[PDB]
């Protein structure tokens, strides 16, 4: 057993069929010592006696708040979450892992040290997170986050639609031309009733950058069945652009989508179309992070 | 006098003919106090006695290794160094200074943060030397700096050719965009015998710049008394090239020198030679720092 914060603690419980519960002693909050009783949120009653409760916690039954009582007044209550291990590994279910298997996803528009990560759960109800620095060492990154938001974005694996939520994250001191040395270790807290499972994550921002669309994407013809397309970086996108250089791939219709785009690193290009769109996105020119959406327009004149 | 390291102390000496020595008190290194000797590895025999010996050093002879002694063992041993100052002028005796009347050369080939100073000296016999940052302040820029090692090139001045020395050094913390707000303040100590002396540096490093030439100069003919001549940046020049862009300088032929070169920003031209070698250089496009050295490549029927 350990303490999660004040009066809430969390007991990890072996989920095997035959396995021997966790005994745990509860004491009172209280200088008195005689005619004081027990009561628990998930049972009718009273469950126990004296300062020191002793019980078994290995089912969802034995776990929620405890209440201390004397004499018909309350006197304090402990908070009991379970951590789940079967067959050796923590429990991961109030979460929903995306396609790649992961379950906590980032992704940042710029080096600033800014970004975002997010997850998703099986049933959005009666939920709280909290995410911070695993790591707390002197040479970790330091990380100041915020508090997890549900999201209006629904994504949808399988042929199920799952809630996803987001929380935003600033990196403490930075200099983002430098070089990232050690990644950034990220650790989130989840609960769900008095369930109570956490998930971890380590990332270069390098790793997670995504830059947004390119802006002003215009048009000018030229001749038959050619026209000159041009375009500029993004505001979001950091500066100065000659040392945060981009390039940006170019397809026409009818992640990065390298089927039939073509690669240009300034930011214009001559093309044929005379019907359909052309669609242009962005990468970091030095590092294969991840493009950014696509900005089409039109063919016509 | 001065602590420079364990048992190594240094004395401030005024070098004019009639100058007062300095005295120093140099006590052992030990709990006895009685039958306790002193010698020198400058003289023969005893020359004092008691835990604390009292000496006037003036001269070298008065320098060196001073051991204690009580009963036929050794005891301990402090070392004496000595800093001339002769015309109110600290000494620089060991080291030659350059052409530019300077003692410290240090150049860099990029913006990572290494770099490398140099040296000459006037004697290549029992040396020692360590460098370090001089000041010590929290707004200072550290440098980690290594060993010094005695270099294969030999720099001639005057009528002499002398021995260099070299030592590499990388900045503690860097960024590359960042501007240098102060500069990187060096510290060299240099002992030859028993004589002690130091030399002092600060530079920024976009002043030290001096890029490797360009590589892969190739040449492609255009026509009659005409040719392309192209090249590409040097691989240990510092990343992105659209940040840390370059100029470059064109001579013909039959450290800035660009007598008779023509600037070109791009990494090709068109020239007409039909004869002699084509040259070309390189230098940091916005600071007007060291140039490169030369890069040079030579020059019927329907
Ligand atoms: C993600 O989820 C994992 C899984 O839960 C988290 O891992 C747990 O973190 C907590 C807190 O960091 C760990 O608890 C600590 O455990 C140590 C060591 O405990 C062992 O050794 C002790 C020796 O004194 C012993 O007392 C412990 O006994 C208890 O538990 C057993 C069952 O295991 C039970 O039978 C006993 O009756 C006891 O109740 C145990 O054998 C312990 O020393 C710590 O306490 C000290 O330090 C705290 C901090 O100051 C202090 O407040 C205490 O008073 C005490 O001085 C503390 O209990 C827990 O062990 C981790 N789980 C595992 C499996 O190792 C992980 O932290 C989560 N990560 C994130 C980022 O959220
Ligand atoms: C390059 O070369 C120059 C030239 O030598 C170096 O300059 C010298 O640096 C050293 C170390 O930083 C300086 O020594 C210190 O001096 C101060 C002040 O000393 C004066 O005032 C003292 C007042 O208490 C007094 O005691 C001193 O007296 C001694 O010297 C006189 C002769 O000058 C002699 O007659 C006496 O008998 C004494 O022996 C002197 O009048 C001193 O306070 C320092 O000591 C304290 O701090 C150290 C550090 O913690 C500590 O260990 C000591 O116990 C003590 O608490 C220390 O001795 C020296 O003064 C500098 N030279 C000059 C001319 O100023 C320079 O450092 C070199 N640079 C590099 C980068 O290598
Ligand atoms: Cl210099």
């Amino acid at each position: 057993m350990w303490e999660l914060e004040k009066d809430v603690y969390v007991v990890e419980v072996d989920w095997t069929p035959d396995a021997p519960g966790e005994t745990v002693n509860l004491t009172c909050d209280t200088p008195e010592e005689d005619d004081i009783t027990w009561t628990s949120d998930q049972r009718h009653g009273v469950i126990g006696s004296g300062k020191t409760l002793t019980i078994t916690v290995k089912e969802f039954l034995d776990a929620g708040q405890y209440t201390c009582h004397k004499g018909g007044e309350t006197l304090s209550h402990s908070h009991l979450l379970l951590h789940k291990k079967e067959n050796g590994i923590w429990s991961t279910e109030i979460l929903k892992n995306f396609k790649n298997k992961t379950f906590l996803k980032c992704e940042a528009p710029n080096y600033s040290g800014r970004f975002t990560c997010s997850w998703l759960v099986q049933r959005n109800m009666d939920l709280k997170f909290n995410i911070k620095s695993s790591s707390s060492s002197p040479d970790s990154r330091a990380v100041t986050c915020g508090m997890a938001s549900l999201s209006a974005e629904k994504v949808t694996l399988d042929q199920r639609d799952y809630e996803k939520y987001s929380v935003s994250c600033q990196e403490d001191v930075t200099c983002p031309t430098a070089e990232e040395t050690l990644p950034i270790e990220l650790a989130l807290e989840a609960r769900q009733q008095n369930k109570y499972e956490n998930y971890s994550t380590s990332f270069f921002i390098r790793d997670i950058i995504k830059p947004d669309p390119p802006k002003n994407l215009q048009m000018k013809p030229l001749k038959n069945s050619q026209v000159e397309v041009s375009w500029e970086y993004p505001d979001s996108w950091s500066t100065p652009h000659s040392y945060f250089s981009l390039k940006f791939f170019v397809r026409i219709q009818r992640g990065c989508n390298q089927k039939g785009a073509f690669l240009v690193e300034k930011t214009s290009t001559e093309v044929q179309c005379k019907g359909g769109n052309v669609c242009v996105q962005a990468q970091d020119r030095y590092y294969n992070s991840s493009c950014s959406k696509w900005a089409c327009v039109p063919c016509r004149v």
